[PDB]
């Protein structure tokens, strides 16, 4: 689980998010083109604040072993702590967001529910470790193959305090406000329940097939009125959600699946379903579609 920098060969950028960046690299210590391809995450700009966060993120990933969670391989200190790299398994199909968009004709509703189910199982497992993901979105879900997705990034994930069911955090800069629960917007409270709200948005995303005009940002902005910007956007979002304004049912989405989304989007934190009950309900719907 210790990787030397000089044996890591850059191939491609895979994405930036929050304050990290991920690259596809070949780890080739024999320098004979026989090493495996791996995903390598690093800080966009190394900083003491971010490095301490990055180290916690690494310990979180390292602590997680689950079919629907991306695998930790090691760390590359090599160029010093300030050039800390996280080495993970490379998943060849990319983000679910991108995959779905590219293969919309091939992916039916039965298949979307398989992915949904797998995402719920990953999240239930996180929950057993009292980890709050804080950034559930299709851009952070990865595709290993046609039958398996994994939660693939943990940049914003926090551990609950021992004595509370929520964690208050406010990081500098841009937050994915259109995936956030109301209490995360108004009070900065994150919880398993806020992750369930976001899971609702993931389910919406999936059933929209990532159609551009249908993304959560684009829908909420239209509902808010596109004649608004800056620090008044979150103010109007809070008001819209407080008055039970919600993302519409996607085109073709069955009502029983939309019901799941709307129940995740309860203003009452305590009435949102559990991840185990979501898996249950999704698997029943899956079966009734199987027949
Ligand atoms: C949300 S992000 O962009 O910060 C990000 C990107 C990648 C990862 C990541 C973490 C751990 C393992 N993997 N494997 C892949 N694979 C992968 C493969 C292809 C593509 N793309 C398809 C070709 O177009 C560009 C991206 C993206 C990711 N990506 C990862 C985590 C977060």
């Amino acid at each position: 689980t210790q990787f030397e920098e000089r044996h890591l060969k850059f191939l491609q950028q895979l994405g930036k998010g929050n304050f990290g960046s991920v690259e596809m690299c070949r780890y080739d210590p024999l320098q004979d083109n026989t090493g495996e391809v791996v995903a390598v995450k690093k800080l966009q700009h190394s900083t003491e604040e971010h490095l301490r966060d990055f180290e916690r993120e690494i310990e979180i990933l390292k602590s997680l072993q689950h079919d629907n969670i991306v695998k930790y391989k090691g760390v590359c200190y090599s160029a010093g702590r300030r050039n800390l790299k996280l080495i993970m398994e490379y998943l060849p199909y990319g983000s679910l967001r991108d995959y779905l968009q590219k293969h919309k004709e091939r992916i039916d509703h039965i298949k979307l529910l398989q992915y949904t189910s797998q995402i719920c199982k990953g999240m239930e497992y996180l929950g057993t470790k009292r980890y709050i993901h804080r950034d559930l979105a299709t851009r952070n879900i990865l595709v290993e193959n046609e039958n398996r997705v994994k939660i693939g990034d943990f940049g914003l994930t926090k551990v609950l305090p021992q004595d509370k069911e929520y964690y208050k955090v406010k990081e500098p800069g841009e937050s994915p406000i259109f995936w956030y629960a109301p209490e995360s917007l108004t009070e900065s409270k994150f919880s398993v329940a806020s992750d369930v709200w976001s899971f609702g948005v993931v389910l919406y995303e999936l059933f929209t097939y990532i159609e551009k005009s249908k993304s959560p940002p684009a829908e909420f902005m239209r509902m808010i009125g596109n004649d608004k910007q800056g620090q008044m956007i979150v103010f109007h979002l809070i008001e819209l959600l407080k008055n039970n304004g919600r993302l519409p049912r996607p085109d073709g989405c069955p009502d029983e699946i939309y019901m799941i989304m709307t129940e995740c989007w309860n203003n009452n934190v305590n009435q949102r379903p559990s991840f185990r009950d979501l898996a249950l309900r999704v698997d029943q719907i899956r079966d009734n579609m199987a027949g």
